[PDB]
């Protein structure tokens, strides 16, 4: 239900498709998302180190899951349990990266 899809053929691997879950979740409106890189939603609480694991993860396109704080429009810290999906076209090229995301502070 919760998800994005960035294009990373196109600059900065932008957003192309978000859930309405999302736009719910993070209180932004589709129009202020579609172009915009993912990183909007980190803040002064977020872990720069978790950060790291998902730019390594993007490099490589392999799978991952991260917990960090991410905040809505409106500044509401909220724990993100992310999990990024590489998916590739009949060829094997890269054509998109999935991120679902759950909301809640799940290892304490
Ligand atoms: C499809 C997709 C969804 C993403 N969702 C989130 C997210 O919900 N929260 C978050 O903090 N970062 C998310 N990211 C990570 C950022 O977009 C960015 O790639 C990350 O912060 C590391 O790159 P940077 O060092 O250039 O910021 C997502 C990335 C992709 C490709």
């Amino acid at each position: 239900k919760n998800f994005v899809i960035s294009d990373p053929r196109l600059p900065d691997n932008p957003i192309i498709f978000a859930s309405d879950s999302f736009l719910e979740l993070t209180e932004y409106s589709r129009e202020e998302i579609l172009g915009r890189n993912c990183r909007f939603l980190q803040g002064p609480e977020t872990d720069q180190a978790t950060v790291q694991k998902i730019r390594d993860a993007i490099r490589d396109q392999r799978e991952i899951t991260v917990q960090l704080i991410n905040y809505t429009k409106s500044g509401k810290k909220f724990w993100n349990l992310f999990h990024l999906q590489p998916m590739r076209d009949q060829k094997g090229e890269l054509q998109y990266f999935i991120g679902v995301q759950l909301d809640g502070e799940f290892i304490p």
